[PDB]
């Protein structure tokens, strides 16, 4: 893949490591609503980082 | 969704919690939530360029 591709699965996949950080301070501090938005920034680096895989050096 | 439009996404709702966190004195989330946000806008702008 590209650098560009390669940078983004670096980034999602820190992301979705930050995320599960928050998701966990987040429920240690009962912060329902925090954890739900944290919740929601897994899922999307995650499918960045899925979709990326999916189509690495596709184009 | 388009990764462009996820960036997108991470990056408001990144800054979201920031602003949340704040009003919470919850410090470590928040700086977890703007360290989020700026790899969030490197996916954006390499999805950008592509
Ligand atoms: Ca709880
Ligand atoms: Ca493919
Ligand atoms: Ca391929
Ligand atoms: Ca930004």
């Amino acid at each position: 893949g590209t650098k560009q591709e390669k940078t983004i699965l670096n980034m999602a996949r820190f992301i979705r490591s930050q995320a599960l950080t928050i998701l966990e301070k987040a429920n240690e501090l009962d912060a329902d609503e925090i954890a739900d938005i944290a919740e929601s920034i897994h899922d999307h680096a995650d499918e960045i980082y899925r979709s990326a895989l999916a189509r690495f050096g596709d184009d």
